[PDB]
């Protein structure tokens, strides 16, 4: 299965910025959505699930076909709460109808990483969008009630190591758990990027409760917590060494974060050796808007 990168016909930078700071704008605005979070982690989340689908053996699920949009995977228990994430990204469809839904869905974490002051992430326009039969099917994304091993095994179908599962995975000191969502609870509520994830993990004091959904949960005294597969990442001693590099090297982290999400919202794409250079998009900030 071959996915070709095919550029909206006659789309260029200076388009697909429009739509970033569209996006951006909008992150701005709406402010006041889950306590005053905001929806940047949302949008990362859908961002990644929605790439997350994809399968390195035969190239099914992935970004490209923006097959989130069919109600199979919009109604996959593993997506619950992105709906929030979808409903922010319709008016900016609606504004900019040439851009495939794929990219919009890919661009809108990008453009959330970026404005919560995260690292510059590239990105690459081109995906197209499939029909409904090439949805695949819900389950293909990660339990949170596992050990490390659960984890490096699930990271491999992805094409992914263990540098870049544990710098991946520090998008979670974004935003928070949901207790009807997910059956998780709690977190930082934090809408700026940050190597706190890795900072939390090794200075704080965990203890291993149960929630109100009778699942088991890291929490801290300080109010923050960790998934079972946040906390594995500390247990193995792979991980941990990469966490203690992340703790302590917020640029590296930075840099290394970019490579694996602008790799992850590229898995299964093909671009040809003529398709445009990644796009590297001026927040709000530095356009002075
Ligand atoms: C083993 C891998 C992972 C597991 C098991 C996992 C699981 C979860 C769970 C259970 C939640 C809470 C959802 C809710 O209740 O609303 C969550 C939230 C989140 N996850 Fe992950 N995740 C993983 C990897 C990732 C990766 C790779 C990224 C992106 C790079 C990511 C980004 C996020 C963000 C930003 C949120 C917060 C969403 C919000 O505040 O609404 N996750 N994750
Ligand atoms: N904020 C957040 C999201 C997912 C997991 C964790 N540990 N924390």
């Amino acid at each position: 299965l071959v996915h070709v990168a095919s550029v909206e016909k006659g789309r260029s930078y200076e388009d697909f910025q429009k739509v970033y700071n569209a996006i951006a704008l909008k992150l701005r605005e709406d402010d006041e959505y889950d306590n005053y979070i905001g929806y940047g982690p949302v949008l990362v989340r859908l961002a990644w699930h929605i790439s997350g689908t994809w399968d390195k053996h035969d190239n099914t699920g992935g970004s490209y076909g923006g097959t989130y949009r069919f109600k199979k995977e919009f109604n996959d228990p593993s997506n619950a709460g992105l709906q929030n994430g979808f409903k922010f990204l319709e008016p900016i469809h609606k504004e900019f109808p040439w851009i495939s839904s794929g990219d919009l869905f890919s661009l809108g974490g990008v453009t959330a990483v970026q404005e919560m002051q995260g690292p510059k992430i590239p990105w690459r326009c081109g995906r197209v969008d499939t029909p409904e039969d090439t949805t695949p099917d819900n389950g293909r994304l990660p339990d949170a009630d596992k050990d490390a091993g659960y984890v490096r095994t699930f990271f491999q179908r992805l094409n992914m190591n263990d540098r870049e599962v544990v710098a991946l995975m520090g998008a979670h000191a974004l935003g928070k758990t949901h207790l009807k969502n997910s059956g998780y609870e709690g977190g930082g509520a934090n809408n700026v990027f940050t190597n706190e994830f890795y900072l939390n993990l090794l200075n704080e004091d965990w203890k291993l409760e149960k929630n109100d959904a009778n699942n088991e949960q890291w929490d801290s005294k300080s109010g923050y917590m960790m998934l079972p597969t946040d906390y594995s990442l500390i247990q193995d001693p792979k991980y941990l060494s990469i966490v203690k590099e992340y703790a302590n090297d917020q640029d590296k982290f930075f840099k290394d974060f970019s490579k694996a999400f602008e790799k992850l919202l590229e898995n299964g794409i093909t671009f040809p050796k003529d398709a445009p250079s990644p796009f590297i998009f001026k927040t709000l900030e530095e356009q002075g808007l």
